[PDB]
């Protein structure tokens, strides 16, 4: 069943993820609820929608508020460098 994977983007050729995130939690979770074209998560083609979301760059979103969440991955985005996310596969 558990299906965990961990996948570095180089965000060097993309200026955003493009997801959209739904949810929030060891009932409920943070979910992949769309991807977006020429966003960095859809040329890598690894995430899904229905991934829930575990941590991006060592910061773990496991128990983490939705709003929380979308001004971390803003904050994250909008510095330079790789971003490492770690997914459970639906
Ligand atoms: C569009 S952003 O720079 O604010 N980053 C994001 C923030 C929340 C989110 F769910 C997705 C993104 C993204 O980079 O696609």
């Amino acid at each position: 069943s558990l299906n965990i994977i961990t996948v570095t983007l180089n965000m060097e050729k993309y200026n955003f993820l493009g997801i959209s995130i739904v949810g929030q939690s060891g009932d409920g979770g943070i979910y992949i609820g769309s991807i977006m074209k020429g966003g960095a998560v859809a040329a890598d083609g690894r995430i899904e929608p229905g991934d829930m979301l575990l941590q991006v760059n060592e910061i773990n979103f496991e128990n983490m508020s939705n709003d929380d969440a979308v001004r971390v991955l803003r904050e994250i985005v909008h510095k330079p460098g790789p971003i490492t996310l770690t997914v459970a596969k639906s």
